[PDB]
């Protein structure tokens, strides 16, 4: 046992699956042995670039959209910068915002709903386990959303996300819902149960932002759906 | 359902419900004629034609390769000139052997589309078309003339039909009708042909009137009577083109709306009879952006969407040198190479001889050379009074987006920087901006400042010995026609000196600088100096003896500045190597 009692011995509620999250999003104290360092989603700590909108997932989270990873608007920063940059000296780093997440099945209604006025701007795509697949992306092709640009060289594109491999990654990021954490609990047992009715009937959610000289709009998109299900 | 070339392309459209057009052409009888007839082309392409329909007649000898041919019409539309093309074949006075290498011929040209003719004094299209398929089978797109108001030869116009049944049947796959003063009449037949079980789908032709003589070749060409009306109309105006013109292209827009509005017309055939006004007016009439190169290649080049910047003043050379490849660039420009030198037409729009009123007849020294690039830039008129349309390496007026490097670019231009090709830094416009606004309507436009010029042995000399100043922001590449090759660019790697970000793409570069490539514009730059300019010139006097020295020893040199945020640099190095002259 190690990550058990990191997310929580017992589950009243999705209320004791979001507690998890914000405990992951922070250094933050629990009930006993404190801090979390893990999710299934998520082996890495935190990169240096989330301090940008740590403030945001925490308020995400708390609200129940699920977050399990992100990018902000970062429109052109020096490739040296320790934040966010990366190949050749002296050029320039590129991002769009990222937002990829879980959702009670109620949610994902809202999420498609105020979209409607966003379908332009955000790249969108939600999947249930067994398949539900809802996007307004092109059929077919990848998204760039980090590129850089270095004196005297071709455009690097180390990040791209796609319908085809979201569509295969789906099928370990429903999984480990089970295989990691659900696995941990008795057998048919409360939290077991609130846990596959976290697993089965529920939506992996992408979004986008494909406007980056703007402010990133995808906490927009979470508080009018938390404003229409309200 | 997957779709293909053949009836599927048009088959296409007639699912989509998409109203096209195209365009047939004659073979001209000169040279001269050829080369503005390729220009007519290239210009009408842009119109969105389906296919170009060149006419084919035994006197002209159109399977020659004679340039007038037209055989050699035809491919210049497809391969040098990037344009589906429909070749008509005509078998009389014929034999077997020579329609079989006539249609080998136009399979090793790229054709094929072959239309079917009878011509007038094998004894029938059908003949021919089940040659065709039985000698290539199916390869070949085959296309049959329709005769609505009946053949003049044949006694019976249901007998004509039958024929039509079976020439159909043999191995057309579409009709083409002739000229027609009645809409109704296109109806007729149009029912005729779907009770006889005719499935192909039939196109109207379309002859637009365009003067008096259009009366007369319109009734040679279709042995049909004017009708009354239109006699009646011209008659007072007998010498009026211009008048008969407008007249003609109001009844050419009635008779194809009245078409098209039918809904049994999937397109139309317009006769333009080597003639562009009439025929542009009335598509426009009737109801440029992917890159910002206006047009990619058509033929086998669908793979295009990059190529290097250098050509990009002059894009018809860059497709004829690059015409033996396979791997047209898709992605990071990274492959195809110009392993390339070539024998050539190097003419202008201008005749021959002609433009020497604007580049000068009397090159009195290289400051008479400086004014020919400064009058250019500046749109002013030479000493003799003639604005200059062109320079042998930029047969265009130059580009809106250039505009911005109008006065710093002419003002340094002056001092010896004899530029070629230009561009702005944009820093991330809005895709659909008026100058730099390609591809996908949302997105953004990213550009690098580029300066690429010709300059003396002592400017060259000055600005190698300056550029260290900038060099880590600047990638700079200097040769000359003794292969003295001298650059900073990191092991030799191309440089996107454009790209663009679109909602749901991938990053897309158009337009790249590559250092290995120069080496292959290098050869056709210098030697627009001689083989345009200098042989416009006596074969042995100052102007002549001028331009050798200038393609002999001045420098090609080309610059690009990488922090594109930031104001140009390029602007500003030129400045500090003139300042170092002195
Ligand atoms: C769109 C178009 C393009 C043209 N292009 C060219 C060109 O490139 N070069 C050129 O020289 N001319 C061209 N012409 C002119 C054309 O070739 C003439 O109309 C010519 O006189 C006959 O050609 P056809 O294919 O229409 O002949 P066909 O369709 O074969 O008709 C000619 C006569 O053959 C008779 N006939 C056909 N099959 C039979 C049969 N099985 N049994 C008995 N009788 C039969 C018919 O009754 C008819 O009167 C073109 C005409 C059109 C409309
Ligand atoms: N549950 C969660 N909520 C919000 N962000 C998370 C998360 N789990 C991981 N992340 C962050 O999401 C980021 C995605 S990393 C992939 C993009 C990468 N930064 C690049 O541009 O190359 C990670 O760096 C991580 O710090
Ligand atoms: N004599 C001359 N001096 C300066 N620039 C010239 C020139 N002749 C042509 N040019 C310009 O050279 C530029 C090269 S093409 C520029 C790149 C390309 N338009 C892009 O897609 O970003 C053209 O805009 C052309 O107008």
């Amino acid at each position: 046992e190690e990550l058990l009692k990191m997310w929580g011995e017992e589950l009243t509620s999705e209320a004791s699956v979001f507690e998890v999250f914000v405990l992951y999003l922070s250094g933050e104290p629990n009930r006993n042995g404190h801090k979390v360092t893990c999710l299934p989603w998520n082996d890495e700590p935190l990169a240096a670039e989330t301090s940008l909108l740590k403030e945001e997932l925490l308020r995400v989270n708390r609200q129940g959209i699920l977050t399990i990873n992100s990018q902000p608007n970062i429109n052109g920063k020096p490739s040296s910068d320790p934040i966010v940059g990366w190949g050749p000296s002296g050029g320039y780093v590129f991002q769009k915002a990222y937002l990829e997440f879980f959702t009670s099945r109620e949610t994902a209604e809202a999420l498609l709903q105020v979209l409607k006025k966003y379908e332009l701007r955000v790249n969108y795509h939600l999947v249930n386990v067994k398949g539900e697949n809802i996007t307004n992306a092109p059929e077919l092709q990848p998204n760039a959303v980090t590129w850089g640009i270095f004196p005297g060289r071709e455009i690097i594109q180390p990040t791209v996300v796609d319908p085809v491999s979201f569509m295969f990654w789906k099928d370990e990021a429903f999984a480990l819902w089970i295989e990691q954490w659900g696995k941990l609990y008795e057998e048919e047992s409360p939290s077991r149960t609130i846990i596959q009715y976290i697993h089965d009937n529920y939506f992996l959610v992408n979004l986008v932002d494909n406007d980056f000289p703007l402010d990133n709009c995808l906490w927009q998109v979470v508080e009018d759906t938390l404003e229409l299900l309200n």
